[PDB]
């Protein structure tokens, strides 16, 4: 953490954000690479989100894990909110998922392994997550998976990875993650979300019918996680602990869980 933003050099623009844009930089007292994330107050107020943002950043910073993006500190100016970040060098899952179409089994086991692990641990700590996307998951020097956004929660735009609870506005818990989960398997196994649609309502709708179809690539055991994942009834879905002992994870993944 430093004080000013005359603390670090900024070297090139890693991506623009909505509310702000995010930077490779370097404290230069100790050449620390980092990512630096500008935010502008007035746009946050714009939105209110503000206090929501001041409540994640407090969430995360209690968040010590490998497969979860470190935040070292943050400052303000005014105007600007300045965040200070893990580095990922690899970038976002969604851009390799863009270069790649699509994942194997074993790579595709392998991060689900990671993610269940993360959300796991997430889960000792009473911390739930919302929805989790591939541009919010990056890749850390041996390529391992980081979830980097902050979007998570103490107490219990587009639809593509939101869970039913949360799109018909009925009470949701923990469960959502693994909901996030099957979206997520579906998506490296195929290289598109299970409920995209060219509309809003129409995703609405395959998603609060849970109305989703597999390719013929796609394998029984890829098949039947998914499906126990991807259920209607939160209460219905597996926990961390039985996704992770999953046969079909167990055998592709390269991580343990």
């Amino acid at each position: 953490r430093q004080w000013a933003l005359e603390d670090f050099e900024i070297g090139r623009p890693l991506g623009k954000g909505k509310f702000g844009n995010v930077y490779l930089a370097r404290e230069k007292q100790s050449k620390f690479i980092l990512a630096l994330k500008v935010l502008f107050k007035a746009q946050l107020e714009k939105a209110g989100v503000e206090h929501q943002l001041r409540r994640e950043v407090e969430i995360q910073s209690h968040l010590r894990h490998p497969n979860i993006l470190r935040l070292y500190g943050y400052f303000h100016d005014a105007t600007r909110v300045y965040l200070i970040l893990e580095y990922a060098p690899l970038g976002t899952v969604y851009r390799e998922l863009q270069k790649l179409s699509k994942f194997d089994e074993q790579r595709t086991a392998t991060y689900i392994t990671e993610l269940a692990n993360a959300l796991s641990y997430c889960h000792s700590k009473r911390v739930i997550h919302r929805d989790i996307k591939p541009e919010n998951l990056l890749l850390g020097s041996a390529g391992e998976l980081k979830i980097a956004d902050f979007g998570w929660s103490v107490h219990a735009g587009t639809l593509d990875y939101l869970p039913p609870e949360m799109i018909e506005g009925r009470m949701h818990d923990e469960k959502v993650d693994l909901w996030s989960l099957g979206v997520l398997c579906y998506e490296f196994l195929v290289g598109k979300p299970p409920f995209e649609a060219n509309t809003y309502q129409e995703t609405y709708k395959r998603i609060s019918r849970v109305e989703f179809t597999f390719p013929d690539f796609v394998t029984e055991g890829a098949r039947d996680l998914i499906s126990r994942l991807l259920k209607h009834n939160p209460s219905q879905r597996p926990m961390l602990r039985e996704v992770l002992e999953h046969p079909w994870i167990t055998a592709n993944s390269s991580k343990p869980s």
